[PDB]
């Protein structure tokens, strides 16, 4: 038999899910329609999938959707569908934030747009709104390229959300090295004539040539509600563990879906690329009719500014508290290598522990070396491990790759005995 | 009350043992009996622990310890006993062991004798004996200092018993260009007039002013057997969980202790330093009136000669199917990040998985950026994870740190669908 599969994505999620169907199901017909250019050269059709770019999907209902691609306006039949179509950045509220200054860091085209703008008008003095990951990287990004950075916060620090203050504050002294950081601090509106000229804020008002917007992300959900499908207490799309949404055959993965937090259970909205792929890889399963499940997530994140690494994964001890657990913790310093072998750079750790299980509910790390604290403690978490089974897990050893007691394990050793 | 602890030890299980009594009990005597002059500075003896160096103990009984320090012998009383002698290494019974230029890497002033017989008498051809990490590691150093290295390995490829042979080819491929590789070759006579001039083998002859003797370890039970003290299968020391020997009050840990496979659940010899060190911490712990148990060990390894690191976590292809396992394995090649990101290097996973029960039995990694994995699939295999359990496991990402499927989540994808 046949069966018409729809994918309303491109994405991350859209082509996992796309891919997954298509290999369980070659006979059938499965589609993708990317509003945009860019994908993850359409190699896929000759992987069995038909991706159509640049055709935007404006209407749905059940059994079909409407894309105007081309000019032209045709419209499909579906038996399945899958919302994939990610999320998209929030504007903030501002006067004028539509002038040739302005940029948004999100889709590549933006790369080479704001770029290639930049590297035609010479752009001395940039500003960045946002105190979160986009924002701290696009800093990264033009400090390396000389310009005069502004980061502008209306919190009383960076990553304000996200990450418990301890971690956080290691960041900011390194951070306001290279970046003009401006903290506590009201956008209020932004002048100029043909081109951004000058940015103003409740304290003050900053030289610009050009300005990011990394105030926020919202899920594109517009389309769903149009199909009456349920859209969680989060913002994004309800879901279950199969990524099927509260109508009939109807699937959502990606950074248009809520999932669910491993640890608290709860719903929440994680828009990270890895568990998009798996979340459109498990809503292909189901609809190729092979039961999965999807776990939920974690909360595990990881970016950088300079050489100083910061991640997490689990609950902060904001989270953790907000939930009503009844926790310790404990913040440790510690090498990257043994103190002798050259090389060792800093590393900090810093762990939320459920008093009442001894459960590690949540690692924060901040520094160098980061990848392997979180990604073994987010397998630890994923697992229900306890500050004891952390402590004698066998992890490895050598001079060039770590010390003795990995600083993980020391952690760990700290939680257990306090 | 009065107990009176002793130490056989002085190295990493012997400090933790003492430095847990110790802080469990301040008020109990505890001493550390050293053969040697090196340990983990005697800040141990501010922390209540009274070490003994040069304290080479001779004779050993159920209540006292007969140690030679000083000329004079000297007998100490005991409540409580831990072996934590570790290992030495094991020559083989060949012409000329004993040639001035012939070293066996291990108590620390090896490094300093080893580096001044280099660092003095001029050595231009360094002959490595053995293909183990020991090995390895030396011929990377000797490598480094511009001097001319041959490796004899006896078994047909270097890491013979440790990892499978596709994880160890890309090793020996980086190996054979900067060290001359003789596989399949018994050595069979050391010869020099007072100091080293030549090896011969089996197979031919090679000229060396140095000669590194990196054949075996072996565990140091001689004064446990004077005890009566079961030795186990694997001819080091027989254990439980809490350390404790099959003698009353005497606990054994470190290179000396027989321990357990957390997979396999038979006893195994696994000498190694983080181990070592939470041995000796559990059984101070114990003696100390606190009940604690050790899991036992995966088998975490990891090394590298130059820039390809190689590591292991859980059970090999050999071993699994050594122990009768129904086994499917996988084998993939990754990047270390995105392939259009900077920096990325080649990496390569190896997976043992049990067919019947579809829990990840052991995982090899070779190539760069090696740690994050083994580490991470060390934590999923201390909690008995199965393909799935691994494959959505919330790892990290950002271009910077790894790819959107990390490679360990690759290699569940594939033995998951396998």
């Amino acid at each position: 038999s046949l069966k018409k599969v729809v994918i309303i994505g491109g994405g991350a999620a859209g082509m996992s899910a796309a891919s997954r169907v298509k290999r369980l199901k070659p006979e059938w017909d499965v589609k993708v329609f990317e509003a945009t250019e860019w994908v993850s050269e359409v190699f896929i059709k000759k992987r069995g999938i038909d991706l159509h770019l640049n055709a935007e999907v404006i209407e749905v209902d059940t059994g079909y959707v409407r894309v105007r691609e081309n000019g032209g306006e045709k419209s499909y039949e579906w038996d399945y569908l899958v919302f994939a179509n990610g999320a998209s950045p929030q504007v903030p509220a501002i006067e004028g934030v539509n002038l040739k200054g302005v940029f948004t860091a999100d889709l590549p085209p933006d790369a080479l747009a704001i770029r290639e703008y930049m590297e035609k008008y010479k752009v001395e003095n940039v500003v960045i709104i946002g105190g979160g990951y986009i924002g701290i990287e696009m800093a990264e990004a033009f400090a390396a390229q000389g310009k005069n950075v502004t980061m502008i916060v209306r919190g009383e620090r960076v990553l304000r959300r996200s990450f418990d203050k301890e971690v956080t504050d290691i960041l900011e002294e390194k951070l306001k090295k290279h970046v003009n950081l401006r903290l506590q601090e009201i956008t209020m509106k932004i002048e100029g004539e043909e081109r951004v000229e000058k940015v103003v804020t409740d304290a003050g008002e900053y030289k610009a040539e050009l300005v990011i917007l990394a105030t926020g992300i919202k899920p594109n959900i517009e389309l769903a509600k149009q199909l009456g499908v349920r859209i969680g207490e989060t913002g994004a799309i309800w879901t279950n563990e199969k990524m099927q949404t509260s109508v009939e055959n109807v699937y959502a993965a990606g950074d248009v879906a809520e999932t669910r937090h491993v640890i608290t259970g709860r719903r929440v909205w994680v828009p990270l690329a890895p568990a998009g792929n798996k979340m459109g890889y498990v809503a292909g399963s189901n609809i190729a009719g092979k039961e999965l499940h999807f776990p939920g997530v974690l909360g595990t994140a990881v970016t950088k500014f300079m050489d100083v690494e910061i991640g997490k994964t689990g609950l902060t001890e904001m989270e953790a508290l907000k939930e009503g657990y009844d926790v310790r913790t404990a913040f440790i310093k510690a090498s990257t290598r043994p103190h002798y072998y050259p090389g060792g750079r800093e590393i900090w750790l810093k762990g939320v522990v459920d008093n009442e299980t001894n459960r590690l509910l949540g690692v924060q790390v901040v520094g160098s070396d980061i990848l392997p604290r979180i990604d073994t403690a987010a397998a630890m978490l994923m697992a229900g491990f306890t500050t004891k089974d952390a402590f004698f897990t066998d992890l490895a050893y050598a001079p060039p790759f770590a010390p003795v007691w990995d600083p993980l394990i020391v952690l760990a050793r700290v939680l257990k005995e306090g």
